């Protein structure tokens, strides 16, 4: 790539990592009477560039049986929800987003990140399933964006210094 | 897909299609020097199902060498607006002509499967990726009732279904 140095995960990495977390999906969802329209999988998109991990992981998990049900950032009393994040860093975000979801109280909620960086923790807090996990740099791809860029890259790759000091 | 009457178009057809289009794209957006922060092609997603879609398209545009810049629901920039389905075109035309009042530089529409008979009001958009007739389909983000848009392919869905659970 021209505006980064180091491909972290490419494409088949990544959709070969969420088959596998959704082989996990599938088995500690087993016994949930998971089914469309009745009770479907409640997916809580948050952040903005997660819509492209969203929209791959959706597909996966429903290649697995697994059936889904997408909102972005209610009818989430009873429901299962799952918290769908592109990278968890601080926690921050994502702790006021599940403390706020269990005011609604649903019957279970877990989150999923597809990049996780544990080195940028500012409140303990552990995501149940993490696709890939990422060094304390700064990446781009797979909808992580530099300022609304770079989020069409299929790849997770470490945005060059030179970008980003000249912008 | 034992749940639907046809598959109109498969995951393969459509990105496929997507293909043949994004070289479309490619080729008019050509003279307009888009380049990722400094003058990227501002993406404007619409209807909430069109997260499949605008996942895969910014990917395959990106391919094609153009750089994207999505927006969820800006002047002097080019706009391509990306819908789902096209059908009525009440929600695309009021979106339309309310991003021109902000003067862009060029706004154009692309939308996934379109409807062309089932119009309320006179709309051709520039780029269609497939075309539909009367009937109901689900999938690649279509939703009946929130449920189904994790299924890969553009599938008619089965009467029954909206017959039982209408009631
Ligand atoms: O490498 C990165 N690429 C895009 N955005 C990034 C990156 N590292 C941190 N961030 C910001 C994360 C936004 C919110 C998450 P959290 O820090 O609240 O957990
Ligand atoms: O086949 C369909 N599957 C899901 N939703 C559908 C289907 N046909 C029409 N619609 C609703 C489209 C919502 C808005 C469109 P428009 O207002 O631009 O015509």
């Amino acid at each position: 790539y021209d505006f980064a140095t180091s491909v972290l995960f490419t494409e088949a990495e990544l959709h070969t990592r969420m088959r596998g977390v959704a082989q996990r999906i599938a088995d500690d969802y087993s016994n949930c009477n998971l089914k469309p329209l009745e009770n479907p999988l409640v997916i809580v998109s948050v952040l903005k560039g997660s819509f492209v991990f969203t929209a791959d992981m959706v597909r996966i998990l429903g290649d697995f049986g697994v059936p889904t049900r997408v909102e972005f950032l209610c009818d989430i009393r009873g429901k299962h929800v799952l918290v769908l994040e592109d990278i968890l860093d601080t926690a921050l975000t994502l702790r006021e987003v599940v403390d706020s979801l269990k005011k609604s109280e649903p019957a279970s909620i877990k989150t999923l990140v597809a990049i996780d960086k544990p080195g940028g923790r500012k409140i303990p807090f552990t995501a149940e399933y993490v696709v890939a996990d990422v060094p304390n740099v700064f990446v781009v791809g797979y909808g992580l964006d530099y300022d609304q860029s770079y989020r069409e890259v299929r790849d997770v790759v470490i945005l060059k210094p030179s970008v980003y000091e000249t912008w």
